[PDB]
């Protein structure tokens, strides 16, 4: 039974299932939230002891209280598995811990639940018992996780642990108060004392087992490698799926355990060149072996396939399709109507401007308004192609308002196919709107018979009516739904909201004709024709019935906002997937009639990308109302081994439950694993996550089952990771002339400590990031030059904007997608100075390792420095590359060798080109993020390449003058003569480019961090790496070649030859006056005992130390 298991746990305690279901079910819908909060305070959910039963009962009430329908209920199941609401809950707790507790003056008892009213806290429902003044920051501030119910003078906030029924009476009272209309009610959470500090188990990530031995090519103990028959493997693998008759199940089993059955392909006449003719699909559309996903016609991408991203996309697109299915269309017709070529041509440098609203929606809610307004219907003799539903909003008290209505009336006289509606929107509460509307609703029949303007003004004063209260109520709802101010003039044809109107001179009779003409060309005609092509021109029978379709389709052109995503607003509905014949390469799963969601996947089985897509897709199909047509299109061109890994996705469509009812954790277990093959563990985690290994026995970088069978006795690999941080990342800009405010330094703070974190603004589109967990934070400019020239106006937490209400320098993260920011900073008047120009411990060494040999020699590196130094040395490392076995042991090194150590990390920016091999990633962390990795307090760092023996006091290098250089290096030895043929750096390319500069070595170096930032070296390293990374062959060693190619622009200080020694280019005599030896590559265990005699001495010191701790 050879298996490997990987599980992921969050950096916070599990909030009870009770509160999670409340927040997940009432996703955001506050009306659902309080109707369920009432039922949990009633006592209906008290019998739910086993968390599964609690979930079970929530299904009953959601469906029974009308809150959820089966189609959207399946989405509830999947989102609940994902535990989407847990970080939202932890935000309340962190806020309670950092802002609420300190302000709460006095000792709490019986105050498990308490209200906050006017700076006073009350622990009793009676309101007569006030425990204390709520000092410090006022907690009545509007925060994202809040939920406002009712309007009131008093602002009531209930901090509750809902697990105890003691909350129930407090709620009922506040609920009564809010429903009466005396106060605005909002619910915040208190860390429930019934639940334990058991970390939360997360899902929605992927695991990879990379066979690092990929040099092979010309149940199963080793990876079988074939000759030049690779070419067809993708093709026969695809046929193997069709032959199976459990197709997407085969696709998964084959794609996830690819190496296993790799050579077994091309056997038992699976040659099946049936889909060879199926390239009729290829012959007209997209290339062989290309990965393309679509959702209702829209363009889906590789990393829009994180479970979190998909859940919000289903939710938004079901709402869009359901808006269309109120118009009598099927899921397939609705999508084909939306994803039609006539529609795509209406859309497609940089340019955009517009505002539109739903016609179906607005005429349903505002019934007593829209069926009681003066309606001049379009004469039934007008053609389908002429129909339009003009709706005019106007203040009939002012001349400009009544002038626009007159111009609309004259326009209706000329255009037969227009249904004209007039809604009175006054700005004075004394004149009830219902009376002026009913004044002209009497003259509705006699409307448009107005020759002079005075005829309308006189008709407004004739008659006397009663203020129809029902009318006024539906009017207020309309203006709120449509975001229309009182007394403002608006013109809305077919849903396209246009206005407000400044003066009625802007909009005359002739201007209305043109508005119909332009709207007709864009949203009316392409609908009629796309509609007539699909044989659905029967559904459009009336000016109003037509407008509902044209209006919905235009709204399908608005994408995200983008929150969490960077894809601002494109996605053009395509339709060419339909030309492809679905005989061989395609298979479908789900009913095409009841499906609201249409996933059209085009995956190549020989691709590594296909592995993830398939794994997610199975889970996505398990939602009642999701259709999936999977196209398999392989390529004939496979020069190397197509897939170089094993892959599993941790995700479930239905919530997992323990035997005791609690939530069951989701794990990635790989079965029938070869015992002879070398493996590496990698994580396929969503963009906002920072993940490092927690507890593991087996070296995550160097693995083989047969070896741990010979060490532990079992073939069961088990490891744990931690989602340690969630990113707060953003793109900075300058106000008003949008530029890159590079060199700007930032501080993240909380009401707990104001020096939480610090980073600097990057040159590539203003990138910055912070490693944080759910909670309320603030962002201030770092103490100094950043605050001098710049003042941060806002952190764009709501969108690019500016958005009214986003000028808050406050950030709060409450999602597994983090919080994407678009801050805006304006310069202080009359200045134009950049930070670049002005108006800790003795030694600071940093290192990294990625193997137990490198880790054993890293223990030696630390020990060698301390033996030869009488100074305060501090070690800095990259958290995630080290094994947990090494991480468990470093505090014991710190105590025995007398050093301190702080552990840094940074997540590779999404824009920056990543490296697939673990090795190439290692190299990038040494050179690319030096400026941002360390806090702004650290003056200088020194890198020592882990497998090293230092014999000199390293303080000398600290105070070595660099002379205008941000970093200093040790050069290549030209001492050994016999290896001159190997000295490539003094030849052709490296000789012409390096005119006289020496080839420096990326093994030992000094970084004067304050000069590094001052010079902005990192940004130049990063952007140069960018275009060079197109060919990985140019970056032979990106840690070494990058500073060497950049010594022409970024200065390189040269360090003495005594500092660096190698057993290939420096003579043995140099070792006498040695400072550091890299133990040069081209194994190390032999070279260490041979070159350095004291290497054994250090190894043995460590060996005893671990056993000393052991007892
Ligand atoms: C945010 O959340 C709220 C709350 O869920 C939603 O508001 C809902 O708005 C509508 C209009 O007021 C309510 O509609 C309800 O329709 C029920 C009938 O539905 C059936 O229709 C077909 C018939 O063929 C069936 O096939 C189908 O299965 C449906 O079941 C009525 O029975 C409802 O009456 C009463 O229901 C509940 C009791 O169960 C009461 O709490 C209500 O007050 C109501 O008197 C009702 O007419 C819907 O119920 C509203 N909810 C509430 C609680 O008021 C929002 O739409 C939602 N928004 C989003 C974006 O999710
Ligand atoms: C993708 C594909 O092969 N489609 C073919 C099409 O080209 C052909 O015209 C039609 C009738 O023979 O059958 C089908
Ligand atoms: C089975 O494979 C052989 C070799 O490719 C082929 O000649 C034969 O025709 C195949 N069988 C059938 C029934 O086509
Ligand atoms: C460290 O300090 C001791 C005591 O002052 C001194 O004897 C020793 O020489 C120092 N170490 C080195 C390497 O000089
Ligand atoms: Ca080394």
């Amino acid at each position: 039974s050879p298996s490997i298991n990987v599980a992921l746990k969050a950096a916070f305690p599990s909030p009870p299932y009770l509160v999670e279901l409340l927040e997940t079910a009432a996703s955001d819908n506050t009306t659902i939230y309080y109707s369920l909060l009432d039922r949990i305070a009633k006592g209906h959910f008290a019998e739910a002891t086993t968390d599964k039963a609690l979930y079970e009962k929530f299904l009953e009430v959601l469906r029974d209280d009308g809150h959820m329908d089966p189609e959207a209920l399946s989405a509830f199941k999947l989102a609940l598995s994902l535990r989407t609401a847990t970080p939202r809950v932890e935000a309340h707790y962190q806020y309670y811990t950092a802002t609420v507790e300190p302000s709460l003056s006095g000792t709490q008892e019986g105050c498990d639940q308490w209200f906050l009213i006017d700076g006073e806290q009350y622990c009793s429902p009676t309101l007569d018992t006030s425990h204390g003044k709520v000092k410090g920051e006022d907690q009545l501030r509007t925060l994202p996780f809040d939920r406002k119910f009712g309007v009131g003078s008093r602002d009531v906030i209930l901090y509750a642990d809902i697990t105890s029924k003691s909350f129930a009476p407090f709620h009922e009272v506040a609920m009564d108060l809010a429903k009466k209309g005396k106060a605005s009610y909002r619910v915040r959470y208190r860390r429930s004392p019934s639940h334990s500090r058991e970390s939360l188990s997360v899902n929605g990530y992927g695991v990879e087992l990379v066979l690092k031995r990929t040099d092979y090519i010309v149940i199963a103990d080793i990876k079988p490698l074939e000759k030049s028959e690779l070419a067809a493997l993708g093709m026969k693998a695809a046929s193997f799926v069709m032959q199976s008759e459990k197709p997407f199940e085969a696709l998964l089993k084959l794609t996830q355990d690819f190496p296993k059955y790799s050579n077994s392909l091309g056997s038992q006449n699976v040659s099946a060149e049936f889909e060879a003719e199926h390239r009729g699909n290829r012959e007209v559309f997209l290339p062989e072996g290309s990965n393309v996903l679509w959702l209702n016609g829209l363009h889906l991408i590789d990393r829009q396939i994180q479970p979190f991203g998909l859940v919000d996309l289903l939710t938004r697109e079901r709402k869009l399709i359901k808006s269309v299915l109120d118009l009598g269309l099927t899921g397939q017709q609705a999508v084909d109507l939306l994803g039609h070529a006539e529609v795509a041509h209406a859309k497609s440098e940089d340019k955009n401007e517009l505002t539109v609203l739903n016609v179906n929606k607005i005429y349903i809610e505002n019934h007593d308004l829209m069926s009681k307004v003066p309606v001049i219907e379009a004469s039934k003799e007008s053609t389908r192609d002429d129909w339009a539903a003009l709706t005019v909003v106007a203040d009939l008290d002012d001349i400009e308002g009544q002038e626009l209505v007159y111009y609309a009336l004259r326009f209706r006289k000329s255009n037969d196919g227009v249904r004209l509606d007039i809604v009175h929107n006054p700005k004075d509460t004394s004149r009830s709107p219902s009376v002026l509307a009913q004044r002209l609703k009497s003259r509705e029949d006699k409307l448009l018979d107005f020759t002079r303007f005075l005829d309308l003004e006189t008709a407004l004063e004739t008659g006397e009516f009663e203020p129809d209260v029902a009318y006024d109520a539906s009017l207020a709802n309309f203006l709120a739904s449509s975001n229309m101010k009182a007394g403002d003039n608006f013109v809305i044809l077919n849903g396209r909201v246009l206005g407000p109107i400044t003066s009625a001179d802007d909009f005359k009779k002739e201007d209305f004709e043109v508005f119909l003409q332009a709207e007709r060309r864009t949203r009316i005609l392409p609908v009629y024709k796309a509609l007539e092509d699909l044989g659905l021109d029967d559904k459009v029978s009336g000016p109003l019935s037509a407008a509902k379709l044209t209006s919905v389709t235009a709204l399908s052109t608005i994408s995200d906002l983008p929150q969490g995503i960077f894809d601002n607003a494109p996605t053009v509905r395509t339709t060419l997937f339909k030309q492809w014949n679905s005989t061989y390469t395609s298979f479908e799963v789900g009913d095409a009639s009841t499906a609201t969601i249409f996933f059209v996947a085009v995956i190549n089985p020989a691709s590594e990308i296909g592995q993830r897509w398939v794994a997610v897709l199975k889970v996505l199909s398990e939602l009642e109302g999701v259709h999936l047509r999977v196209f398999l299109n392989p390529t004939v061109m496979i020069e190397e081994l197509p897939v170089k890994r094993f892959y599993r996705y941790v995700l479930s469509s239905s919530p997992s439950f323990d035997e005791s009812g609690k939530v069951k954790a989701l794990s990635a277990r790989f079965t029938g694993v070869p015992r002879e093959t070398l493996l590496v563990v990698g994580m396929d985690v969503p963009p906002a996550w920072l993940v490092t290994s927690k507890v593991a026995v087996d070296d995550l970088d160097n693995l083989r089952i047969k070896d741990i069978k010979a060490k532990r006795g079992t073939e069961h690999v088990e490891a744990i990771y931690e989602l340690e941080h969630i990113l707060i990342e953003g793109h900075s800009r300058e106000i008003p002339g949008a530029h890159a405010p590079r060199g700007v330094q930032l501080v993240l703070e909380t009401e707990n400590n104001p020096h939480f974190a610090d980073t600097i603004i990057m040159a590539n589109l203003g990138y910055f990031q912070f490693k944080a967990n759910p909670g309320v934070y603030n962002i201030r400019l770092k103490e100094g030059r950043s605050s001098e020239i710049f003042t941060l106006e806002s952190v764009g937490a709501k969108g690019w904007g500016p958005i009214p209400g986003d000028d808050n320098t406050e950030v709060v993260l409450m999602d597994f997608q983090g919080t994407t920011l678009y801050p805006r900073l304006r310069r202080k008047p009359g200045m134009e100075e950049e930070d670049v120009l002005e108006p800790h411990a003795e030694i600071n060494i940093f290192s990294v390792a990625s193997g137990h040999l490198y880790e054993r020699m890293l223990n030696i590196m630390m020990a060698s420095v301390m033996h030869h130094t009488n100074h305060t040395v501090k070690f800095w490392f990259i958290e995630q590359f080290l094994s947990p076995s090494f991480k468990d042991f470093i505090p014991h090194m710190a105590a025995e060798y007398g050093f301190k150590y702080e552990m840094v990390t940074y997540k590779w920016p999404h824009w920056l080109r990543q490296q697939k091999e673990k090795q190439r990633e290692i190299w990038g962390y040494k050179i690319l993020f030096l400026d941002v990795l360390f806090p702004l307090s650290l003056d200088k760092v020194i890198f020592v390449d882990a497998d090293q023996i230092v014999r000199t006091d390293m303080y000398d290098l600290v105070e070595h003058p660099l002379d205008g250089a941000p970093y200093g290096f040790a050069p290549m030895c030209d001492s050994r003569v016999e290896m001159e043929g190997y000295r490539f750096w003094k030849t052709g390319y490296w000789a012409n480019y390096l005119k006289g500069k020496p080839y420096h070595i990326s093994a030992l170096y000094v970084v004067d961090l304050q000069r590094f930032r001052e010079l902005a070296a990192g940004d130049r390293l990063r952007q140069q790496y960018h275009a060079l990374s197109a060919d990985p062959n140019s970056l032979a060693n990106l840690d070494q070649d990058l500073p060497n190619h950049m010594q022409f622009t970024i200065p390189i200080a040269t360090l003495p030859q005594e500092w660096l020694w190698c057993e290939t280019w420096c003579s043995d005599e140099t070792l006498k006056d040695a400072r550091t030896i890299d133990l040069c590559n081209n194994p190390k265990l032999d070279r260490a005992r041979r070159q350095v005699p004291e290497w054994t001495k250090y190894d043995e010191e460590i060996a005893e130390l671990a056993r000393r701790v052991r007892e």
